[PDB]
């Protein structure tokens, strides 16, 4: 893989992210490296209408522009949602509207936070030379203190980091149906479950760095978007840019493209029929940097290793599969499990909904098993 | 183009598609072949509630897994619809629902009758050494007598081909590009442009084929699904496959690749803000073929033509172009003065939301238009 910027250590995330911009961006700056202080003292929006509509110009690499999104991204949420009780905002300062909507376009994102914006390219080592481990790591913003944010970005962040090694033999499998190789296969569909088995460890770090009731008080008001939701029913204005409300959806890691391309090389019915679910995960691909979509399209144009597998009649090489298919139900299973935990029970001091969908998902995988005749 | 499933003369139609089943199917092909006499006689439900549970497993390839959906697909919306005097079926029986759901998923198709049943694999050609003519050709199923659905669906088709030819040429487009062989380019968009043109004579026929009256009040039921109709809020139960009512849309034109196809390669935006239009045709990709599916989604994988227009200041180009892009706007508007007469003037002796649709989309297109009128 190449033109499909998927590192080989870091996989779907951005490699190196940038920490500051061309200080041409400072008005920028400050305000999302103080976004907490600002939100609490509602000195935020106050902020957001006095800076002036900067030019996307003087961003030059696409790390700076990856940047540049994470920064008007997180100011956006935060100018919307406001303190999080109810006060919300529905114009978007063009100052702020315009030259976001600019670089969303030139990047083919949409002009709202997106996990590849601050999970993907919200982060840094504090020591360079030491590996890339929750202790050596942190995000580059967070929206309140304690608002559990770390945590949740960046254990996101550490399980697509323990995918990419199973994104690398994906290529492998690809060939080895091709060059009719068996015995390569079996090895390759090995690695990936093996894979997969090790980033459900990763998983249980969740427990460890976040706080159910502050994660489910705080962090759920900033991934909120604009599209269906009773709070802005219409959509979003963005001054400047847009006469009309647009409906943009809020944060969500259907957005990956690590689950999404297991799902994809293991042919599971993930985006097929119309059902909410298969809906939703394929506008999801919207959501994602375009090469990454663009690599999900290539996987989906190559043949069926479900299929091949099937028509093989061979059972070490049904096993190696179903190996596979379950290291994907455990991590939803388990992920299911947190979603109890951090949410469903903080409501209970919307998320039935939100069961159903994850269920759904977690069922077509199990559907998947071959030997389930 | 390899496996994309595209003809070389027919395009996203099927090449020559089957007219009969194996015999074990004969139960089948007796009511879909007779719904009209079925239907209107009373006795269609009861025909079909008097069936055997039949294995699709003795439908073995490609086209006779595509015929098998074309007659389910027919039954199906006979049963549920009956005469469409209002007496609907919310209930698929189990010797139905169940081989046209395993179909339906072996072939990554919704079940429900779609685009690519009715239109892309319901003929036949009559004398085979003939060519491709209205003349020459038939449909293989309909519903009432005076439904007009052969002139319907024939129509579509022979547009659906003439554009084929503009389909040959995409490649050399994208070779074209990256060679920067300028000359080339012109000469390819100037061809594309020329098959549009062609394609809109053909719309012509439709006048010859299809009657306002006959159209309106009766092929309209058929076409129904069970999305959002009021008639079946809740959706169709699938007996024995699903726990559940599913709910599927309605036969759309949106479900045809060929204008979506494009769409993409001219760099219109069918996906402009996340607007009702784009949306939906967005949705219609899921209830189309996978190959074709992919070949839309890898379209959008290689550099906008627009993109390279616009940046060379060439006139010659930029009319070439403009040319393509106003054979777009052309069909569009020829399709909704017909629209005009077969469903707003019938439906006046709910209608105005297809108008909108329409209008965005044609409105759309229009806004693509290198030189501004
Ligand atoms: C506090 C911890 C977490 C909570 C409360 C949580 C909650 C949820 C919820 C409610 C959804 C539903 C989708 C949506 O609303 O858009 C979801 C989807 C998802 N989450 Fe999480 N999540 C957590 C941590 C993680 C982590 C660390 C990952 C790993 C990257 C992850 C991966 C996913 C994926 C891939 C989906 C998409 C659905 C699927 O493929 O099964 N989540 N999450
Ligand atoms: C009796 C003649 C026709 C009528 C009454 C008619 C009606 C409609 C209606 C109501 C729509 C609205 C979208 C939807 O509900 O799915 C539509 C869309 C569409 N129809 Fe037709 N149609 C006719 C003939 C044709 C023919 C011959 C073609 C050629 C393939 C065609 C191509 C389309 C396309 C591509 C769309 C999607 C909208 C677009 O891309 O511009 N239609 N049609
Ligand atoms: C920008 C961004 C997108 C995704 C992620 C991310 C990383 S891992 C994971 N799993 N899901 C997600 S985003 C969906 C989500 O958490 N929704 C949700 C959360 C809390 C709630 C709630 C719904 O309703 C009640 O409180 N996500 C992080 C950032
Ligand atoms: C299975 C199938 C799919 C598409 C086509 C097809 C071929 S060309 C074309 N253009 N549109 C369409 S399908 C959409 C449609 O007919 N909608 C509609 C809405 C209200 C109406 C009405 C029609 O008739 C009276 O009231 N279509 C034919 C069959």
């Amino acid at each position: 893989s190449k033109e499909y910027h998927i590192d080989e250590e870091v996989g779907f995330a951005l490699p190196n992210p940038q920490e500051n911009l061309p200080d041409f961006y400072n008005d920028w700056m400050f305000i999302a490296k103080h976004l907490p202080d600002l939100i609490e003292s509602g000195q935020l929006r106050e902020r957001v209408e006095k800076l002036n509509m900067l030019s996307i110009d003087h961003l030059t690499d696409h790390k700076s522009q990856r940047l540049a999104r994470l920064v008007l991204g997180c100011i956006t949420m935060a100018y919307v949602w406001g303190k999080g009780h109810g006060d919300v905002r529905k114009v978007l300062p063009r100052n702020i509207a315009v030259p976001y909507c600019q670089l969303s376009k030139k990047l083919e994102l949409p002009p709202i936070l997106v996990y590849a914006d601050c999970v993907l390219a919200n982060w840094k080592k504090k020591d360079p030379n030491k590996p890339l481990t929750y202790e050596n790591m942190d995000v580059l913003f967070s929206f309140r203190d304690g608002d559990c944010s770390k945590g949740f970005f960046l254990v996101s962040l550490l399980v697509e980091i323990a995918a990419a090694s199973a994104i690398k033999v994906i290529p492998t499998v690809f060939k080895a149906m091709q060059m009719q190789e068996r015995d390569t296969l079996l090895k390759a569909l090995l690695e990936i479950a093996s894979c997969l088995e090790k980033a459900l460890q990763v998983f249980h770090q969740i427990h460890d760095h976040v706080n159910p009731k502050a994660f489910f008080s705080v962090l759920r008001i900033y991934l909120s978007g604009w599209k269906g939701n009773p709070q802005l029913s219409d959509g979003l204005v963005y001054e400047g840019f847009w006469e009309d409300p647009k409906e943009f959806a809020g944060g969500s890691a259907g957005q990956s493209s690590v689950f999404q391309c297991f799902d994809v090389l293991l042919g599971i019915q993930q985006t097929a029929g119309g059902g909410h679910a298969a809906q939703f995960l394929q506008d999801m691909r919207r959501y994602m940097p375009p090469a990454h979509r663009n690599f999900l399209c290539s996987l989906e144009s190559n043949p069926s290793v479900r299929e091949f597998v099937l028509s093989k009649g061979d059972a070490g090489l049904r096993e190696a599969y179903d190996a596979c298919v379950k290291a994907l139900v455990s991590l939803r299973s388990y992920h299911l499990q947190i979603v109890t935990k951090y949410i469903l029970i903080p409501a209970s001091q919307g998320g039935t909904d939100l069961m159903n969908f994850l269920k759904t998902v977690r069922s077509t995988t199990e559907k998947s098993l071959l030997k389930e005749g």
